[PDB]
């Protein structure tokens, strides 16, 4: 595997909450320009999980698994930002403390940090309950491959992905590549650190495939993300990881952490039937 | 059984806390312009019960078992929107925790979620203890009757009541057919998601039956309930479900929460002796 | 003549509020069909919606003719809602139309706002937040030889022009329609119809069996009594009211009426005419 | 003759706010090199930067032309940004410079403002904390012929003057540019294209196949409808909309355009001129 | 003539504020020598303390000269510091001096204050809490030829009368002195040397051998780099700037100086002179 600065990281603990599931209206308002009233983003989703469609759910914006929120808007911003997908979340309150999951995905706007556990501590949280989420991964570099930024990614996790450097150049598996014009809402936001972007395709076949699911690795075709979200600029690539659900409204759909970004000539991405952080848990 | 969505549907953890006894005034006005100083609503009520009478009690708006509010404004919609009748409900703090119950309504306005435990639990409850409702329900839908709109309605539940589909229509077994103009408080309501409306009937005699229960199924004639509150549409009709006590004042009566809706020309209300929910749980 | 009343015992009394801002809480208006549409709601000074004008045919929601008039804080709504009755004086008291006058054409639930007719020119003087006295006189109002008859939301003076007569012991009333019960939805229950507007939820005047419906109109609900609270059904009571405010979008919800007399049918005779309208007297 | 609309039915409200101060949340603006500049943002009055100039070369970020109007409070925010349309005549009610008017060049969301051109010799006057009365007219409009052709966000009377064309059932609008869907950013996903504007997020105006792009001008987002929700690629969907604040220095971001007509291709024919600028007709 | 630059570019804009009260967060000063005094501090209007005057020799600490003016709420202080560019034009916009103008002699941090010189007979009408509009230009500045010298907080025609020369490649400046370094104090560390002045922290202008430093003055900072964060050592930079307040008394505090120019000693030649203050230009 590539030469990196992990050694250098900083490890420190970013603290929140599990949150409430959250509606800002009864109603979700529909492209078409109707309403539908159905369950949204927050809480602990008891059946939707990392590994899972994206699409077919009977629900708006959906986030797998336990949300997590910040105890108060001054800790949003450190929350959002440090928290790397597949870094080790550890429960310190309530009936299931002292279990442990990893970091799945974050969603921007409500600012909640997605979390992963096993099936039998679902039952035994309660909104509210404290969590630890032990961060780790933002500041990492590849240090052979200095044009190649890397973020949002625990460095353990970041091995498992099946990334090969070949000839100054890095192979990455993906299930799909995604053009410029199906991205949407976050474009623009400041920091790619702290937030995700959408795939706004309203069906899987869209973007060329049958399925997409929540875990899945995607390269996004012309987009830079180096600093702010979703600079357009062709023989731009980035690689992402879907983190949470299709959308009803017009510019939304499944939810994009950046883990990877830089130029067509330094990153290639292969496309492959599976790749997906959830065989990596 | 017929048809639904139900796999598609997103099961998600729903908190609030168990409410206090609420009065704005010690007295309630009557319709004959008098005052009254009676028990509300709010809180644990320990001597009226899904299945009892909905008249006959020395009280306005009571409201059945156990009333649960939400921790804060902002979660006031999720908690109303989201928590269906019949979805199972823990207690998570306080002595009776871990103590499993069920949604049998809720109630627009002061927006608390109503919740059926077992007698034994309720002499350990408190104001204040933390409540989990996994709420399942919203989204529901009818693959075969589009037309036909249903909601607030735990879907297991929804499958226990002797609903068929019969003769190309839905039939419903019903105690009562309430006709539009004894429809009053909560007509315009924005969502039929978040809120009941009542039955202004002084006395069960004036809906042409010997009583109403806490529980009852029945159909209000002429009335849509598709998005918003208490449309008269001359034939339309709706299912609904009775959540609170017989009230004093003018426009005021036993709340009723809509769990179907369509038109007459798909839905057959039955009218039976018994049709009440606590048959189930 | 006119009908005897303990007008003389009642109180006169300055109700105080501003203009009130356009109001919406969302973008979007849902409709009865679920669909969304973009449209005016209410508040505001409404520069061509008055009193006179259709209820209906308007690209809005909720629209309050005139000028909108809100408290100045949240203690003060009750008593703006309460004492203000439709033909009472009002007196704009600051800005550019200072000592302008007019009259309150009606009054709304909900965000609370009394509506008020000035003239033409005056409009373009307006501007939110300008304050707003109104010279409120109408509760309390009894007719003392019909003590089963009650009255309310009106000014006595305007009372006394809307051709009501008395005869036989029967009090005989103008208006433009009857409404069923069933036709009457959001506001309901209010706990006074003394201090709101409940809605007519006709999505179309034929609806209700007329080509039109102004605001400004006085209408009949029949089987509705609304001696205390709003909209308590009882077959043989009737209500007669004034429309305030325009057609809704929204399930429930139509043009509103704000209640100014109730009581039995052995005692109440409506009587439906081609025009009563408050318009006509101010 | 002009198309068929349903104008006369048309709420026309005042909608209040204020001038806003200039704004900056960070002395800092970020740039898509991960740089860092000094300059200046958004609100205020701008003095020498006005619709007609330029989107691209100021020294600024998000700059917006002439007078920023503000929202007294943020439950005033909706309807400010909601109903006010570009070309709605907008007066100014305090201050030194009261009673002069001028006109809604366009509106920008997040911090939302709504923007407006007022004279040069006004300009001197102004404060900002100003009173901004704007009477809002437009949210509703319909073409009654072309029930699939949205219009939104732009004065009845403005729209009658900007050269579109009804011949053979089809709708033909001058245009500048025609954008890619791409080249859009910061903005997709808001809620409704009523209350906020959406970014062409293209660093120089080559980049759009243009030597310049202007404050006001008209141009075509290809591939976006915008009926409802801001930004939906649809193959085939076209939308017209007006530049209303300059270039940005971040990624995601650029000369901000508000809709005005949103639909079809085999309706919508945006036809590429060679001037089309709401300026030439304030 | 004048060095090349983007000033036609540049973004003249509203900032907001109002005259400050006289502040102090305690009765007492600290001094160095751990003794404290009862003296008047900072904000207000200084009736007898203006641009020109000795920094030094006054029984007050961080007395700031002229009329102080401060943000109307804290989210209007960023803007206030960071788009006010010593000698901008200034207007008073309430009060009894209504009409009345001066110009931005500098800055302070911390307390977040712009200071202003009006003409002595205007000091006397005017009253804390007072409107203030500064026509803020001057940040995003470059000098096209010498890319690498940076420019801020100035006004683009102030910055054209100090003096300044371009000859043979090089900038000469006039100053009346050099401060090493060490002589730096309170400010230091600051996020962004647009939006704050720091400390030469000399308790007597002998210490940075000379007899007297005047509000107003020009001086060079040796070996200090300001062109993000404030007061970055490295041998061979400097900067230049302006005196904006009085001495003082604690430990590590001292006139304050708002940085103008920094770059390197090859392109940065400060000519130490006789006289160089702003007062002479307004
Ligand atoms: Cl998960
Ligand atoms: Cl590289
Ligand atoms: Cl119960
Ligand atoms: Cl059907
Ligand atoms: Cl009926
Ligand atoms: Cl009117
Ligand atoms: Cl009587
Ligand atoms: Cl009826
Ligand atoms: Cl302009
Ligand atoms: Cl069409
Ligand atoms: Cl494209
Ligand atoms: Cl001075
Ligand atoms: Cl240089
Ligand atoms: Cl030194």
């Amino acid at each position: 595997h590539m030469r990196t600065n992990k050694d250098r990281l900083v490890r420190i603990s970013v603290v929140g909450e599990i949150a409430p599931a959250k509606m800002r209206s009864p109603y979700s308002v529909t492209t078409e320009g109707t309403v539908r009233v159905i369950p949204v983003l927050g809480g602990i989703t008891y059946n939707v999980k990392v590994g899972d469609s994206a699409y077919g759910w009977a629900g708006d914006h959906v986030e797998p698994g336990v949300s997590v929120m910040a105890r108060r808007k001054e800790e949003e911003i450190p929350l959002m930002t440090l928290s790397c997908i597949g870094n080790e979340v550890i429960v310190m309150s309530g009936d299931a403390k002292g279990s442990r999951g990893f970091v799945t995905g974050k969603h921007g706007g409500v600012n909640h940090v997605l979390v992963h556990f096993e099936e039998e501590v679902l039952g035994k949280l309660m909104v509210g309950d404290k969590i630890l989420i032990k961060a780790w991964g933002q500041g990492l570099k590849l240090l052979d491959h200095p044009d190649v930024k890397v973020m949002n990614i625990d460095p353990d996790l970041f091995e498992k992905l099946g990334i090969q450097e070949k000839n100054g150049k890095i192979h990455v598996p993906v299930v799909a590549k995604i053009p410029a014009h199906m991205m949407g809402s976050g474009i623009g936001a400041s920091s790619s650190a702290s937030t995700d972007y959408d795939i706004m395709a309203s069906n899987p076949e869209d973007l060329g495939v049958a399925d997409l699911k929540l875990g899945d690795i995607v390269a996004i075709q012309d987009h830079d993300n180096s600093y702010g979200v979703g600079k357009y600029r062709k023989g731009a690539v980035s690689i992402g990881v879907v983190v949470h659900s299709a959308c009803v409204s017009a510019g939304h759909g499944p939810g994009v952490v950046v883990i990877m970004t830089g130029d067509e000539s330094k990153i290639l991405p292969e496309e492959v039937e599976r790749a997906n952080i959830s065989d990596y848990l």
